[PDB]
C-alpha cells in the first residue's frame, strides 16, 4: 500500500519474476515489475469478489462480445485502487520515470471501434456499480493491426500484442471446452444428434477488471482456441484450428461473410453459453430459474448464433421440450443494435450455415416457421409483411438475416441513442415493434470517467475536484455543479490554463513524431475515429484545403491559426477510406511546406489511432469534429469524451450529438448541415452533386486542385475515384452539407479570439457532459433490461 | 527451513495462481511448488553468469539440435539440497508432494540417446562448474505421446507448453533476425546476400543447476517468430513459425526435407551470432575468440554452424580467409553418433542452393582449399580425392555433412572406443592419416544425479549408508563396494532395494495394463527406440521360444518371467511398426494361455520417455543391450540398467565393451557374434535359411508368425517381416539366435541362486563409476574444449 512496501515489492519482482539486477534490467523489464506490483493487489478482492457472487447468488450479466477495445491496463489499474500516487512516488525515488514504463504496455486492442469501446466502458461500469457482471469474448493473437504511413498511405502491420507476455490475463485450464464444427445430423428416437463433428477446443483466460474504489473486482474472460489432443505436415495443421481466435477482423461498421469469421462467432458463443449453463449448475440454487440467474446481452448481432446455440443445449441436451426452451431463452437474451448502415448488416448465405453448423440451421428454420405462423395468424392477408418479417431472405442466394434473429429470440432489443432507437423501431423494424411495442427500448451510450477524465486528464479532473469535491467520479451528474463558475474570471483562466498544459504536452508529442513544428499558440482542430465515407473525413479535408486558399490569396489577413489533426484506421480492404486518407496527407504536405502558411496552419494525419493515444489527443483538443451525415452514426462516443474533456463540438444533429445539444443548451454546440428529415428531402428529390460544385467557388476551386494535381503533381489523376465517387456516387452528401460546414466554421474561429466567452462555453458543455458517464447507462440496463441491481 | 518453504507456497498458490486451498486445483499446487523451488535459483543464476563475465573464462557452447531434459522439479531440489526441507512442506501442508510431481509435463525435446546425452551433460558441466551453455530449439511439440490401439502406435502431439513452462525465461532483448533464401552479389565492398526472407529467433533461457555448489548455467532454446489479403498475410506468419514447431521424431535415421534444413539453419545463425555478440560485450579482434570460445558439434545437425562462422568472420567482419579459415578450425569440434548409412547427413546441393545460396559458395570454397592441399600431397591418387571430397557427384550432387563437419574442426570423437577406433581407420581413413591426432575418443556417460539419487533413492541411500556420499561427485568411489563381497546381510538388503523398486513398478504396470504381475518374476527389460539394429525383434524370437516351451513341458521347473519391451518407433518406420505389432500380439497370446498362466508375462511399455525410464530400469533385473555387432555407436542406456542394479544381457558392442572391462566379462552375459564375425559372415555371405532349417526352435517359432499362430484374423499380417528376415536383414537376427537363447538359459541359471546374482550385481555396481558423465566431461574440457573444472 505506502510507498516503502511498494518499492520492496517492485525489486522483488524484478528479482524473482524477472530475473534482473538494476545494472542489467530494461526498461520493458521494469514496467513488467511494477504491474506485477500492482497486479498483486487485485488478487485477494478479485477472490473476494467472486466467492461473494457464489455465496450470495445475485442474478449475473453476461456482456457477449467479440470485441473488448481495452487499451492498457496499469494506470487504469493504479487509479481504480487508489494506488497511483504511492506507485508514482515509489517508481521516482526507485530513479525511474513511471511515463516510461507505463509507454512500454502494449494496447489490448481487440476492438475496431465504437462497439468495442464501449464494450470496454461497460465493464468499467458494471465493476463500479458492484454488478455481479461477466465480458466474455475471444482472445485473439493479433488485434486490430498497427498502422504505418508510406509515402502518404496506409499500410498494415501485424499487431503482435501477446509477444512479450500480458501479466493481466490468467489461463483457467481447469475450464476448457469443446466447441463442434461440421458434421451431421441425425434424428434419432432419443433425440436428435450432431455427429462427425471436428472439435476444437476453447481455453478460457480471465483478466481482472477492477470496479473504481470499491472492493469489486470482475471478470473478463476470452476464450483462445486449441486443437485437440505424414506425421509433421498433422502436427503442423493443428494450426488450422488454432486460426480460430487468431486475428481479429478490421472491419468497423461493415459485412463481411468469410467462413473463418463465422466460425469465431459459433466459437465464443459455444465456449460461453457452456460455460454459463455450467455455472448455472453449481450454483447450488430446473432451468425454470434459469432467466432469473442469468441476462445475456447480445453485443450487435455478431453473436446471434447464441440464441439457437441455447436452444440447441435445452432441447438436443437437456432433453427440454420446445415450447419451454423457446420461452426461457427470450427471457434470457436482449439484443443491442449499434447501426442501420445497410453495408454493415450481417447476413450468412444458408449454405455456409448448413455446412459449418448444420443442426444450428435446423433450429433456425424452425424458429422462423414458428415466428411466420404467428403472423399468418395475425394478418392473414399480408403475405408481403411475411416476406419482410421472416429470417430468411431468398431474393436470390437465401441468406440468414441476423438482426431478425436477434430480435425474435430476445425479449429487448434497444439502439444506443434516442434518434437512432426511434429509427430502429419505427422505421427499421416496425413489422416487429407493432407487434411487440414494449420489446423495442433506447439506451443512450455512455464513456467511463474514469480512463476519460481521471486517467486520461488528471489536470481538469484536479481543478474540478477543487471546485466540487470528488462525489462526480461515481455520479457524473454532479458535473452540473460547475455552473456556479459562469461568471468566475479566475476559474475561467484556470480551465484554459489546464487545456494549455495538455497541449503542450501533446504538441511535445507531435513534433518529436512528426517533422512538423506546432504553433502552441493554434487552436487544435481534431477529428479521430475509423476511416469512413459517412464519418466523412473528407469534408474536414475539403475545408482544409479551403482554408489554404484563403491564405494563399490573402496572407496578411487576421486569421486564427489552427493545428488541423486528423487521424484514423482505415479497413485493409476498403478502397475509398485509403484513397482519403492519402488525399489528407497529400494535402498536409502541401500546406505544412508552403513558406506563405507558415505557423498559420498546420495538418497533421495522426497514425495509428487507437486508445492509449486517444488518452493523449482528446484532453489537448480545442475543437471537436463530429461531422457525419445525419442519420449515419448510430450514437457516437469519441463526442463524448471530447465534450468531457474541455472541447467544443461541430458537428451535424447526428446520434448522440443531438443529446449533447439537449443537455448543453444547442447554442453552445457548433451544429451546422443537413438534418434527418432534410437529407430524405434530397434523396426524394435525387442529389445531384454537379450543383453545389457549379454554385460554391470556393468548393469548385478546391475539387479542380484535386483533380488536376495540385496535390499529386507526380500523378496528376491519383485522385481520380474519389472526384467520381463525390460527383456520381457520393451516398454521403459531401458537397450538400459544405457550404454551411465553412459557415460554421468561420463561426468557431470568431468565438475562439474570445477566449473568455469561448472558456465560458466549454465550462457548459463539460458542466452538462454528466448524462454521458456509462455508470448512468448501465444503471437504465440494470433496471429495464436484465433485471439486476447497483450495489 | 520448512517454515519458509511453506509461506511461499502459499504466496505463491495466492499471488501467482490466484487460489486459495479449497478451488486449487492439482496443477496449481505443482506450479506453486516449482515456483517456490524455481526462487532458489534467482540468486545463483545471477552471481554465476555474472561471475563469467568478470573472470571471464574461455566458454563451452555445446550446439544441439535435442536436449532431452525431462522433468526438472525433483532435479533441482536435488541439486539444490532441498528435497528432504520441501517433501516436509508439502506433508506438512496436507499435500502429497509424489502426486504435485507426476503433474509436471517431461521436456521431451529428443528422441533418444544423442538428447539425453546433451541433457547429462550440462548437468555435469554445472556440475563441474564450467562455464558452459547449451544450445538449441525450443520446440513447440517434442518427441510425440505414444499410445497403443488395438496393439499398433499410435501417435498424439506432445504439446508439453500447453499449461506453461515455468522453467524457461524468455529473453526478449536479446532476439535476432535468421535469414533464408534470397540470392547472392559479389559487389566490390564484398559479397552481399541480398532479398532474404527474415525469420526471427527468440531465446528462452532454463537454469541448470550443478550439483550442490552454487553454480547455475545456461540452456539457451531458441524459438523462431515472424518479423513486424490482410487476414490470409496475417495468418501465413504461421509458416515463419512452423521452423520451431515441432522435433523431427527420426532416430538414427536421415530424412532429407526442407523444413529439418531450415530448423539447422536457424539454430546455427541464431547461436553463432549470440556468442559473437556476446564475445565482442566480454571487454577481454577476432583474434582472442578461440581462446574465449569453444563450440561442439552434436552429431553433424549443426555442420552449417562452420560456414555460417565463416559467412560473419569474412562477409561481415571482413576478416581474410585465411585467418577467418584458421580461427574457425580452433573454435569448432565435431562429435560422431553413429556409422550406420541411413542415418548421415547428405543435402542435395540444389536445397542448399535455394534455400542458402551465400552457404553453399562457402562450402564449396571450403572443399576447394581442401582438395587443393590433397592434391599437392598425393597427386597420383586420384580416387583419394572423390573419397575426400565434401561434395558426393555420385548421381545428384549432394553434401556430406560430415566431411565438413572433420575439416572445420580441430578434433572429432566417437563416443566408445570401438566406435572412435572404426570412425578414425575405417570411415575416415583418408583423413585421420593426414590429421592422426584429430580424431579422439571420448566413453559416453550419464549424470549419476538423475539416473542413481533421483531415479532410485532406495539404492543411493543404501550405498551412501555403506561407503559415504563422495560417491555423488566422484562416481568411480564405488569401487569401495567392493569390501562387501563377501557380506551377506548386504547382499539381502541390495536385494531387498530392487525388490521395492519391482513392487512400486508393478503396481503401475497392474493400473496401466491388464495383466497380473508375478513380483515373483525376474523382469527381462529391452527399453530404447524401436530399430531393425537394435533387434527387439531377436528378443520377440526368444520370447516366443519360451512360450512354445511352457507348452511343451507345462511342469517342467522354470524361473518366471516378466519380459518387459518398450519404445517408440519414428513415424514412417514401417518395419519398426511391425515389429511393435508383432509383440503386442505374441504378449496378447502369451499372457492369456491358461497353461503358462504365472510363468511368463509380456509387457510393450508405452510411451517410453525419459520420466518412465526412471521409473522402470530400477526395477529391472536383466537389461537387454542386443544390437548386431558393431552397429551401436555406444549406446547409454545400458550405462543406466549397470548403475541400478541389473545384469547384462548383451552382445560385445558400442560401450557394452567396456562395461565388461570395467566389470570383468564373466560378469555380464556376453553373447554372439562379435565385429570381426559379422565382417566374416558378411564376406561369405549372410544365408538366413540356413538357421531356420537347422534350429528347430527358430523354425517352429518363425513357422508361428508366418501361418497366424500370432493373428488367426489375418494369417499373413507379418509377412514383411518374414521376408525381411529371410532376404534382407542387414542385422543378421537368425545369426545370432542360437548363442543369445544358450545365454539367457545362463541367465535363469544364476537367477535361481539369489546370493550368487546379488554377488554378480554387486561387481557391476561397483565397477559403473566410469561410465558417470562426469568422467566424460572432465575428458573434453582436458583434450578438446581446453576449459578447467571450477
Ligand atoms: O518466465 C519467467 N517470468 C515471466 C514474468 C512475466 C509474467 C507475465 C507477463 C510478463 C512477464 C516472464 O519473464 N515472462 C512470461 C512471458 C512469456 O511467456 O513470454 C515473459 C521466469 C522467471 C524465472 C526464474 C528462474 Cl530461476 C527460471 C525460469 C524463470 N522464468
Ligand atoms: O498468469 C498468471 N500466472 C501464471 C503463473 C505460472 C507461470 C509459469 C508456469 C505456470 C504458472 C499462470 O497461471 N500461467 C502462465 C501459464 C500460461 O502461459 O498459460 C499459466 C496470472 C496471475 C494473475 C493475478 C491477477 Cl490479479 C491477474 C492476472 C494474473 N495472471
Ligand atoms: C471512442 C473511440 C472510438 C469511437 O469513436 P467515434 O468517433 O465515436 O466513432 C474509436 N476508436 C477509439 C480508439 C476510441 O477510443
Ligand atoms: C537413455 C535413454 C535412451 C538411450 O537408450 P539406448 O538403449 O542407449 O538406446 C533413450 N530414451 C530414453 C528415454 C532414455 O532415458
Ligand atoms: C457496427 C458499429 O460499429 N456501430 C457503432 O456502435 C457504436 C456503439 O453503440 C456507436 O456509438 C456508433 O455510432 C456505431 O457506428
Ligand atoms: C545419431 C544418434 O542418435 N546416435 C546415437 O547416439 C547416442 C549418444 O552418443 C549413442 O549412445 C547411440 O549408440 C547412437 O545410436
Ligand atoms: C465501410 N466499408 C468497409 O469497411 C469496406 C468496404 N469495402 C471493403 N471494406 C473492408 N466498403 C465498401 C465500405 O464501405
Ligand atoms: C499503397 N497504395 C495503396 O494502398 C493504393 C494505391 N492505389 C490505391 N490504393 C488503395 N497505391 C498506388 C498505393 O501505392
Ligand atoms: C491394419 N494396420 C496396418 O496394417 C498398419 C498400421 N500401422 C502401420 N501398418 C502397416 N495400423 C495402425 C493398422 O491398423
Ligand atoms: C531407422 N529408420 C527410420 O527411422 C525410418 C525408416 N524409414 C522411415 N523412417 C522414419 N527406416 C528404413 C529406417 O531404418
Amino acid at each position: 500500500e505506502n510507498v516503502a512496501e511498494l518499492k520492496k515489492s517492485f525489486n522483488r519482482h524484478l528479482h524473482f519474476t524477472l530475473v534482473k539486477d538494476r545494472n542489467v534490467a530494461t526498461t520493458r523489464d521494469y514496467y513488467f515489475a511494477l504491474a506485477h506490483t500492482v497486479r498483486d493487489h487485485l488478487v485477494g478482492r478479485w477472490i473476494r469478489t467472486q466467492q461473494h457472487y457464489y455465496d450470495k447468488c445475485p442474478k449475473r450479466v453476461y456482456y457477449l462480445s467479440l470485441e473488448f477495445y481495452m487499451g492498457r491496463t496499469l494506470q487504469n489499474t493504479m487509479i481504480n485502487l487508489g494506488l497511483q500516487n504511492a506507485c508514482d512516488e515509489a517508481i521516482y525515488q526507485l530513479g525511474l520515470d513511471i511515463e516510461e514504463l507505463e509507454e512500454i504496455e502494449e494496447d489490448a486492442g481487440l476492438g475496431n471501434g465504437g462497439l468495442g469501446r464501449l464494450a470496454a466502458c461497460f465493464l468499467d461500469s458494471m465493476a463500479t456499480l458492484g454488478l455481479a457482471a461477466y465480458g466474455y469474448g475471444i482472445r485473439y493473437e493479433y488485434g486490430i493491426f498497427n498502422q504505418k504511413i508510406r509515402d502518404g498511405w496506409q499500410v498494415e502491420e501485424a499487431d503482435d500484442w501477446l509477444r512479450y507476455g500480458n501479466p493481466w490475463e490468467k489461463s483457467r485450464p481447469e475450464f476448457m471446452l469443446p466447441v463442434h464444427f461440421y458434421g451431421k445430423v441425425e434424428h434419432t428416437n432419443t433425440g436428435t444428434k450432431w455427429i462427425d463433428t471436428q472439435v476444437v477446443l476453447a481455453l478460457p483466460y480471465d483478466t481482472p477488471v477492477p470496479g473504481y474504489m470499491n472492493n469489486t473486482v470482475n471478470t473478463m474472460r476470452l476464450w483462445s482456441a486449441r486443437a485437440p489432443n505424414d506425421y509433421i505436415q498433422a502436427v503442423l495443421d493443428r494450426n488450422l484450428a488454432e486460426n480460430i481466435s487468431r486475428v481479429l477482423y478490421p472491419n468497423d461498421n461493415f459485412f463481411e461473410g468469410k467462413e473463418l469469421r463465422l466460425k469465431q462467432e459459433y466459437f465464443v458463443v459455444a465456449a460461453t453459453l457452456q460455460d454459463i449453463i455450467r455455472r448455472f449448475k453449481a450454483s447450488k440454487f430446473v432451468f425454470d430459474a434459469f432467466p432469473d440467474q442469468v441476462a445475456i446481452q447480445l453485443n450487435d448481432t455478431h453473436p446471434a448464433l447464441a440464441i439457437p446455440e441455447l436452444m440447441r443445449i435445452f432441447v438436443d441436451i437437456e432433453k427440454l421440450p420446445w415450447s419451454k426452451a423457446w420461452e426461457l431463452t427470450q427471457k434470457t437474451f436482449a439484443y443491442t443494435n449499434h447501426t442501420v448502415l445497410p453495408e454493415a448488416l450481417e447476413r450468412w448465405p444458408v449454405d455456409l450455415v448448413e455446412k459449418l453448423l448444420p443442426r444450428h440451421l435446423e433450429i433456425i428454420y424452425e424458429i422462423n416457421q414458428k415466428h411466420l405462423d404467428r403472423i399468418v395468424a395475425l394478418f392473414p392477408k399480408d403475405v408481403d409483411r411475411l416476406r419482410r418479417m421472416s429470417l430468411i431472405e431468398e431474393e436470390g442466394s437465401k441468406r440468414i438475416n441476423m438482426a431478425h434473429l436477434c430480435i425474435v429470440g430476445s425479449h429487448a432489443v434497444n439502439g444506443v441513442a434516442k434518434i437512432h432507437s426511434d429509427i430502429v423501431k419505427t422505421k427499421v423494424f416496425k413489422d416487429f415493434s407493432e407487434l411487440e411495442p414494449d420489446k423495442f427500448q433506447n439506451k443512450t451510450n455512455g464513456i467511463t470517467p474514469r480512463r476519460w477524465l481521471l486517467l486520461c486528464n488528471p489536470g481538469l479532473a484536479e481543478l474540478i475536484a477543487e471546485k466540487i469535491g470528488e462525489d462526480y467520479v461515481k455520479d457524473l451528474s454532479q458535473l452540473t455543479k460547475l455552473h456556479s463558475f459562469l461568471g468566475d474570471d479566475v476559474f475561467l483562466r484556470e480551465l484554459a490554463k489546464v487545456k494549455q498544459e495538455n497541449k503542450l504536452k501533446f504538441s511535445q508529442f507531435l513534433e518529436t513524431e512528426y517533422k512538423v513544428k506546432i504553433n502552441p499558440s493554434s487552436m487544435f482542430d481534431v477529428q479521430v475515429k475509423r476511416i469512413h465515407e459517412y464519418k466523412r473525413q473528407l469534408l474536414n479535408c475539403l475545408h482544409v484545403i479551403t482554408m489554404y486558399n484563403r491564405i494563399k490569396k490573402d496572407p496578411k489577413k487576421l486569421f486564427v491559426p489552427r493545428t488541423v489533426i486528423i487521424g484514423g484506421k482505415a479497413a485493409p480492404g476498403y478502397h475509398m477510406a485509403k484513397m482519403i486518407i492519402k488525399l489528407i496527407t497529400s494535402v498536409a504536405d502541401v500546406v505544412n511546406n508552403d513558406p506563405m502558411v507558415g505557423s498559420k496552419l498546420k495538418v497533421i494525419f495522426l497514425e495509428n489511432y487507437r486508445v492509449s493515444l486517444a488518452e493523449k489527443v482528446i484532453p489537448a483538443t480545442d475543437l471537436s469534429e463530429q461531422i457525419s451525415t445525419a442519420g449515419t452514426e448510430a450514437s457516437g462516443t469519441g463526442n463524448m469524451k471530447f465534450m468531457l474533456n474541455g472541447a467544443l463540438t461541430i458537428g451535424t444533429m447526428d446520434g448522440a450529438n443531438v443529446e449533447m445539444a439537449e443537455e448543453a443548451g444547442e447554442e453552445n454546440l457548433f451544429i451546422f448541415g443537413m438534418r434527418i428529415d432534410d437529407v430524405a428531402a434530397l434523396d426524394k428529390k435525387g442529389y445531384e452533386a454537379k450543383e453545389y460544385y457549379e454554385a460554391l467557388p470556393e468548393l469548385k476551386l478546391v475539387i479542380d486542385q484535386i483533380d488536376n494535381g495540385f496535390f499529386s503533381p507526380k500523378q496528376p489523376d491519383l485522385f481520380k475515384d474519389i472526384i467520381n465517387m463525390l460527383f456520381y456516387h457520393d451516398r454521403f452528401k459531401v458537397f450538400a452539407d459544405y457550404e454551411a460546414y465553412v459557415k460554421c466554421q468561420d463561426k468557431v474561429s470568431q468565438l475562439y479570439m474570445n477566449p473568455k466567452a469561448w472558456n465560458t462555453m466549454v465550462l457548459k458543455n463539460i458542466a452538462a457532459s454528466g448524462k454521458f458517464s456509462s455508470d448512468r447507462t448501465i444503471k437504465e440496463y440494470a433496471q429495464n433490461i436484465w433485471n439486476v441491481e447497483p450495489s
